[PDB]
């Protein structure tokens, strides 16, 4: 699809750092690649009403890294967790959207930056960025990955929250 | 075992801002990857370490840790150091780009203004752009490539060449 402006509503709505939507590759059947994204996180550094360019320009900074753009002294700590998160690619089973996709539901991690690298692959990467909750949920076909710098307790009413303004946005 | 003294003496003495060691894949015949490298580039943060190991260390430290005491943060690179570690990603097969044309070629490429190359013959021309790197030579050696980068403006100069690896080998 293109995802870009239900991903920017639905984090901006619940005030979260970022959103990432996994998709399924089509060519390898149960690995997850990086779909889109939102970065709703700090900057240090400078209609879109939805404030999508900081999310453009990410993109095309990691496009032209992995081969007013932004270069990488530009970036926040949280940004570059943002960024490196497009490099990913999991298998079903594998990490938290793995395991979201394979289990067929949520996985929500609180103290993320503590969590056992065999459950979130990304727990050190997340400590850098000071993310502390992060939740993934099987959505549309793939997974729907939301984080923040936040402490929030599992609230299953966030994940219905996120779908509703996803899909009415 | 590894090239990192090596390395960083050739580096350091010919007053360059990087060195990397490309080595052929053991699984992938005519493919190249990171072997080994030194960053003697600026930074920006701040047992006897001799050649100055710590900070190319660190950056592969953090690559490591990018790509799943005193650990550095991305924030705290300069865009010459982000460079050498993006570097660290890179794979090249026989014929493809400066390292792998060296390899097929059997000889030098000396990349002067590496910042305006062709990108179908440097594919990091707009990478050495962001890291004001001007210069960039790789040659084959010990059976794979050896890349060094500048941000002076050094016109192709064989002695260079020959004056690493001379440095390399007795070190
Ligand atoms: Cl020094
Ligand atoms: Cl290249
Ligand atoms: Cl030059
Ligand atoms: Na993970």
């Amino acid at each position: 699809d293109n995802l870009k402006k239900q991903l920017a509503v639905s984090v901006r709505n619940i005030q979260w750092s970022y959103g990432i939507f996994w998709s399924v590759s089509a060519s390898q059947p149960g690995v997850l690649e990086w779909g889109d994204g939102y970065y709703n996180g700090d900057i240090k550094t400078r209609i879109d009403q939805l404030g999508l360019e900081r999310s453009e320009q990410l993109r095309e900074l990691y496009e032209s890294l992995s081969l007013a753009a932004l270069s990488p002294e530009d970036l926040t700590d949280t940004e570059w967790y943002y960024l490196v998160c497009m490099s990913f690619v999991f298998n079903i089973g594998e990490g938290i959207p793995g395991g979201a996709l394979s289990n067929g539901e949520p996985i929500w991690l609180c103290n993320a930056e503590t969590a056992d690298s065999k459950v979130f692959t990304r727990s050190l990467l997340a400590k850098s960025a000071s993310l502390q909750t992060v939740v993934c949920f099987p959505f549309l076909g793939g997974v729907l990955e939301i984080g923040t710098t936040e402490h929030i307790k599992e609230d299953m009413n966030v994940i219905q929250s996120v779908k509703t303004l996803f899909l009415e946005a």
